């Protein structure tokens, strides 16, 4: 069996979702996401792969008191985007990008209900900002930044040891992807990727030697 979905704190109103999943020729994959609380509101950045594990995701904040405000996925895969259609059945509002939403319309999955397009947007303003440093993983793929904490969500973005399945990747952009977000980031206190645990700025630094890399590897 899988490993159950876990919760744990990660800094004063920031929570990190852990939900496992068998992915073919990967076995078990971990996927993080956060949890960020504002006064007594939940915000999800990325659901759990599944409808049964958002549902005990937002079961578990709503019983300590806090209402879920709204979700927003960082890239249209469904590590990212499972929970949608669940969340959209309670009325919860789900957010992505206009290009996450055009994608996942093309691959015949629940769009969110809520888009945004353009380089920076603010889910809740000086709270949770929302941006996007260029194609990498996918050609959607958006990081969500928390000022106040100096927290950043990479997502699957962030990949300090190898770059993964490169199947919807964009390798020749990726370098100068991981280069705006390094310079956009680099005095993050932590980055927390989708994939591997959470570290410091390095994470920035490593990503782009590892893009950098993959492209050199491709020729
Ligand atoms: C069905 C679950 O979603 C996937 O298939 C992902 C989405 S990021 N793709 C893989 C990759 O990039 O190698 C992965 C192992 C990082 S999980
Ligand atoms: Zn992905
Ligand atoms: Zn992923």
């Amino acid at each position: 069996s899988l490993p159950d979905l876990k919760i744990e704190k990660l800094d004063e109103g920031v929570y990190v979702h852990t939900s496992f999943e068998e992915v073919n020729g990967w076995g078990v994959v971990p996927k993080h996401g956060l949890v960020v609380l504002v006064n007594a509101e939940a915000y999800l950045i990325d659901t759990p792969f599944t409808a049964k594990d958002t549902e005990k995701l937002v079961t578990w904040f709503v019983e300590r008191g806090y209402k879920i405000k709204g979700s927003i996925s960082s890239h249209f895969h469904s590590d990212s985007t499972g929970g949608i259609e669940w969340l959209n059945s309670r009325s919860i509002p789900t957010y992505a990008s206009e290009l996450t939403n055009e994608l996942l319309k093309k691959d015949g999955k629940v769009q969110a209900t809520n888009s945004f397009s353009g380089v920076n947007y603010w889910l809740v303003k000086n709270k949770i900002e929302v941006f996007y440093p260029g194609p990498g993983h996918t050609p959607d793929n958006v990081v969500v930044w928390l000022p106040e904490r100096k927290i950043l969500f990479g997502g699957c973005f962030i990949k300090p040891y190898g770059l993964g399945n490169l199947g919807d990747a964009n390798i020749e952009a990726w370098p100068k992807s991981a280069k705006l977000l390094k310079s956009k980031y680099g005095k993050a206190k932590l980055v927390v990727p989708s994939h591997s645990e959470v570290g410091d700025a390095s994470l920035l630094k490593l990503t782009l030697e590892q893009a950098v890399k993959g492209l050199n590897e491709s020729k």
